[PDB]
């Protein structure tokens, strides 16, 4: 469950939120693979909801219709196409798994779904599945609504609607047999590995039974005996009957508390600052680090649909957001994931974003392709955070510096710190309101180093700032507070 199955190097996942199953296809092959990606989070290639009014939000994709693998995304050859691809160029695929539920109570019976397949919530049948009224929870919820009221009562947490949707009922052999079926199709199909969308409303053991059915992955890309990665989304931070840790049988699970902590310590809310990161980790009350998943943002919390609130950082706040994600992927701490998003109309009032159900870029429906720029960025409103300098090039580092200890740690007992990862790395940031310069001791071997942050080393030369590392191993530092990135970072292959 708990190893990633990525190829021996590759330490990150990216999540290519909403995309088209060929544009990842083309992604793996001219970008992912050639600079060091682990894998790729697909949005759930299942059957859903078409949903028009909002007109068709992002959101639609968390309602299923049926386990047909047909959306907006593309077919099922189309999918099939992409996996194969990518994992021949070494870029595993994981999919974002919708099993704890179908789609709204309320939504109209009809064929308003991704492949017209017909479904009718009020007399709970999806008969492309199929399932009927004896394959949910309605007469197992104890609530006077049929939904969850109290996350005080782990109880009706599992066996009630979150937000209508309308409950499964796992611990049904039949249920568990066609989700694994659905799984198995997938895995078979050579998928590495699954999050498991909303695995707090699951009970821990009927999820065990679910993958105590899975098979084992394609023998054509994975050595025998190689189990799917497995990590559940759970949503804990404190004061909950339900606890993360609860689920450490079943696989990893996704360690919230980490991107909400980071943001209010880049941020400097109420007190914080970057020395406290010294102890960063499990020394925070986080689940162990070979049970966790992190990321700064993700598609829920990045438009306050989820946990974290208004500390967590994101494409929005790209100066600060840079730092957090180079933060992350230097820290030995944790599997990371890095975000991929699109732009939206954000619209506030009162505090709050009108627009966050805004879905991705799209033509009358139709998302739009993912364009490459002469410069490596995107077009047709796709961010496309993982092509940042910054950010891919902090994929890179975590990858050169895999296996290396924590040391050689610096503070100026503001928001000014540095460390390195054995002798391999090291990164300095400044985040006061005042001009860093300083000697450090960097661990590293003597020589003239690139800074993988404001430039690239490319055949024989740094297209950006240079460090220069004496025999002793130290080496100076100069970031004014007005960089455009105050933070550098260097490690053995950036090394002239
Ligand atoms: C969103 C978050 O809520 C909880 O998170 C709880 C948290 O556990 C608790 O501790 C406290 O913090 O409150 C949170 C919010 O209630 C869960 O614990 C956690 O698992 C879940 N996150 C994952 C799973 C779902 C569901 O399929 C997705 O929802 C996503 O899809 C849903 C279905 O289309 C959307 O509902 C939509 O459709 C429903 C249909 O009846 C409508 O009633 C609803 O108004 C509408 O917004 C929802 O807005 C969206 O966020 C989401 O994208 C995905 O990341
Ligand atoms: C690096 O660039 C300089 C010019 O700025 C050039 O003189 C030198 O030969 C280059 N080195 C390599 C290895 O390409
Ligand atoms: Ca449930
Ligand atoms: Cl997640």
């Amino acid at each position: 469950q708990y190893s990633p199955n990525t190829q021996q190097g590759r330490t990150s996942i990216v999540h290519l939120f909403e995309w088209r199953w060929v544009d990842i296809a083309l992604e793996c092959e001219r970008y992912l693979a050639p600079k060091g990606f682990g894998g790729v989070q697909v949005s759930p290639p299942n059957e859903n909801v078409a949903i028009y009014n909002p007109f068709r939000p992002w959101w639609e994709r968390y309602q299923p219709v049926s386990y047909k693998l047909c959306t907006r995304s593309g077919n099922e050859d189309e999918f099939r196409n992409m996996v194969t691809r990518c994992n021949n160029v070494g870029v595993r695929i994981y999919v974002d798994a919708v099993i704890n539920h179908m789609c709204g109570n309320a939504v109209s019976a009809g064929t308003s779904s991704t492949c017209g397949s017909y479904f009718n919530p009020g007399s709970r049948d999806f008969p492309a599945v199929p399932y009927s009224g004896w394959d949910f929870n309605d007469g197992k919820c104890k609530t006077g609504s049929g939904d969850i009221e109290n996350y005080n009562d782990a109880t009706q947490v599992r066996d009630c609607r979150l937000t209508g949707l309308l409950d499964l009922a796992l611990e049904k052999d039949y249920v568990r047999s066609k989700i694994a079926e659905y799984m198995n199709h997938l895995i078979d199909i050579g998928v590495a590995g699954f999050r498991l969308d909303a695995s707090k409303h699951m009970w821990p053991g009927d999820i065990k039974a679910i993958l105590d059915k899975l098979h084992n992955l394609n023998s054509n890309w994975f050595p025998a005996g190689s189990k799917p990665f497995i990590y559940q989304e759970v949503i804990d931070l404190g004061g909950e009957p339900i606890k993360s840790s609860d689920y450490f049988g079943n696989g990893r699970v996704t360690e919230f508390k980490y991107g909400a902590k980071l943001g209010t310590v880049i941020r400097k809310w109420n007190g914080e600052k970057m020395s406290y990161l010294k102890n960063w980790g499990e020394g925070w009350g986080f689940v162990p680090s070979d049970r966790a998943l992190v990321f700064v943002d993700s598609h829920d919390n990045q438009r306050g649909h989820g946990a974290g609130g208004a500390s967590i950082l994101t494409f929005w706040d790209a100066r600060l957001y840079k730092m957090a994600v180079g933060f992350m992927l230097a820290h030995p701490y944790g599997f990371t994931r890095v975000m991929s998003s699109y732009r939206w109309p954000r619209q506030f009032q009162n505090g709050n974003d009108v627009n966050d159900w805004v879905g991705p870029p799209n033509n009358n429906g139709v998302i739009k392709e993912v364009t490459i720029n002469p410069d490596t960025t995107c077009g047709n409103d796709w961010v496309c955070e993982h092509r940042w300098r910054q950010i891919r090039n902090m994929v890179i580092f975590r990858n050169v510096v895999d296996g290396q200890p924590f040391t050689n740690w610096y503070d100026n007992g503001s928001n000014q710190v540095a460390f390195g990862r054995g002798n391999r790395g090291f990164i300095v940031f400044n985040n006061d309101d005042w001009s860093f310069s300083l000697t450090l001791q960097t661990g590293l071997p003597a020589g003239t180093y690139c800074d993988v942050i404001s430039g690239d080393k490319i055949n024989g030369n740094c297209t950006g700032i240079k460090i220069y590392v004496s025999d002793d191993g130290k080496a100076h530092f100069s970031i004014s507070n007005s960089a455009e990135d105050p933070f550098i970072a260097i490690h053995a292959e950036s090394k002239l």
